[PDB]
């Protein structure tokens, strides 16, 4: 149906139907469905004129805000024009000769590594393990590796590797001098998970990637960041990333969003309640295998390869992600965002009529 | 005084004085002083919710708007997160082995080329030529060059190379298979200058860089673009540039700003009237040599090397650009933006008391 690299392709999908992109209910991009944080809307509106000046090239205020939030030194943080920029920055700044990625996973790790000239090795997740990362990867880590990229939780599976396994991997990487890059883009949605930022002080080989776009519903503004405790390496990252890459409005949102308790609480309540109901409902459908995603999306496997769920749902103005373009997966796999109860009901109503 | 790479460092300057950055009158960044275009303010305010979705990864609407403006195919255009991104994109997409830059000039050309591993050759402008680019550069163009970067008009001198000279350079580059990259960031301020976009159809070796930030006062939003008629090379540029690098609000501004006749007319009237008055006034001061800049800034040479005009003016809350960090120039050189009549009068009043 589509040849697009990533979800959120409402313009392309609308063209297939011959309708307006705003008429589609998009389940292919995983953005918090609750609207926009009040802290963000107000800030942008009341300070719009700040676009008349270049942002501070050093982003002192923005980095201090992110640093105070995590209670780490500001020099450990470099904001990017989306976490997507942070991925390209860490790949180019580390300039690995040999790197390992885990498949299926977000396509941009491989693209960034290829652009930097790296030999890429793939650790293949297995359907027999429910697509969860296992300790079998430890033996695959060798001294000649420069970096290992893990996504926690993984895109598209939604699975969070076990904490003791991540700790074992971090320790093995420390011993073998391998940089461990942890993509925590979706970790904000799992309240009881702290991630690895609290453990960076004694682990300069670990790099954490964060995004504010999924959780705070600001993907159009573009804001993410990189965190690491190696003084020299972070200084090099600041030189590698293009000047003024974070726009002024994105910086203003990143300065207030992390303190928006109302939005955070509403988001966790919504996901805990509606997330479980949606997962349960999907699990009942024949021919479907649903993986237990931990954030705001779920990976689905349709038993009947001859049935194109993306095409069938598009007829009902519902856009889902086909995971055929992920190495390791095939056309039987799809990913759907978790949205509002009413929105989820529309998707369920459509799937039930197909299956 | 400062070690900053670029102008607009109001936060750093304010810290030296111990005051608030918004209390400084900044003459170190060259942004249109007229405020913000009405087309832009309205659009951003009435469509703020668009930040809840990723921008169209292909930026079809934005590129069609820029293309209709220049009356060229949309495939010839790639918008960037500031023209600064377009500079890094063209350097990385062309991957030159040998390139020539002209000094003094904007620092990012050299930074982008170094990041791509290029051997950089410098063509030195001369004080004896009033810092204008001359035909002496033609003999310096050799078959082994992959690219030549020219700025039209130049930063920091403000001088526009003669059109017949640019044509001669373009023709020599065509014959020698050299990509000619023309930085037209400031050309919008010179109304009777069309630049080279109208000549790209039969010249696939020419690349034009454009910026909307200086002329439309949106440097905090980040928007520029690259134009070129080589189908294959532009397709490669789209793959080289990071996904979703242009934010949604920047794209909305780029879709309407080029049709803001009221802003354009007010800008040209202001620059023609006030620009000439400011230049004339500066030329009267003893010990100063003022170059005839064609856009919204002027390069100044202070005869007395022992006098730090930047330090002296900062005392009066006026921030200017020291050009000591440009190869080819020394501490006697400074650059000042052309601002409103009242703002310019404050700067003049301060300089007269020093000289």
């Amino acid at each position: 149906l589509f040849n697009t690299a990533h979800g959120g392709n409402i313009r392309e999908p609308a063209t297939v139907l011959g309708i307006s992109p705003d008429q589609l209910l998009d389940f292919s991009a995983n953005i918090n469905p609750l609207g926009m944080p009040v802290s963000v809307k107000r800030a942008l509106i009341d300070n719009l004129d700040c676009i008349e000046r270049y942002p501070d090239a050093d982003y002192f205020h923005l980095h201090q805000a992110l640093a105070r939030h995590h209670q780490v030194p500001a020099s450990w943080i470099l904001a990017g024009n989306g976490e997507t920029e942070s991925i390209f920055t860490v790949a180019s700044g580390l300039k690995p000769r040999r790197a390992m990625i885990v498949t299926p996973g977000f396509a941009e790790y491989g693209r960034a590594l290829a652009q930097s000239g790296c030999e890429i090795r793939r650790w293949s997740l297995r359907e027999a393990d429910g697509w969860q990362l296992t300790d079998a990867i430890l033996e695959a880590l060798t001294p000649d590796l420069d970096c290992l990229f893990l996504c926690t939780p993984n895109n598209p599976t939604g699975l969070l590797p076990e904490r003791p396994l991540l700790q074992a991997i971090a320790d093995r990487c420390k011993s073998l001098n391998i940089n461990l890059i942890l993509d925590e883009a979706f970790i904000d949605f799992i309240p009881h998970e702290t991630g690895f930022i609290p453990a960076l002080k004694d682990n300069p080989h670990i790099w954490v990637l964060r995004s504010l776009t999924k959780f705070y519903a600001i993907p159009g503004l573009r804001l993410g960041y990189l965190v690491n405790s190696d003084d020299a390496a972070m200084a090099r990252m600041r030189r590698q990333q293009m000047p003024w890459s974070v726009n002024a409005l994105a910086a203003l949102a990143g300065e207030v969003a992390l303190q928006d308790s109302a939005w955070q609480q509403a988001t966790w309540h919504w996901l805990r309640e509606e997330g479980a109901r949606f997962y349960q409902a999907l699990c009942q459908l024949p021919l479907l295998t649903v993986y237990p995603g931990r954030a705001n999306y779920l990976l689905l496997r349709c038993e009947r390869e001859d049935i194109d769920l993306q095409r069938r749902l598009l007829t009902q103005r519902i856009l889902i992600r086909s995971c055929a373009n992920y190495p390791g997966l095939d056309s039987r796999y799809y990913r759907v965002a978790i949205r509002s109860a009413a929105q989820n009901e529309r998707l369920l109503a459509a799937l039930r009529n197909v299956l």
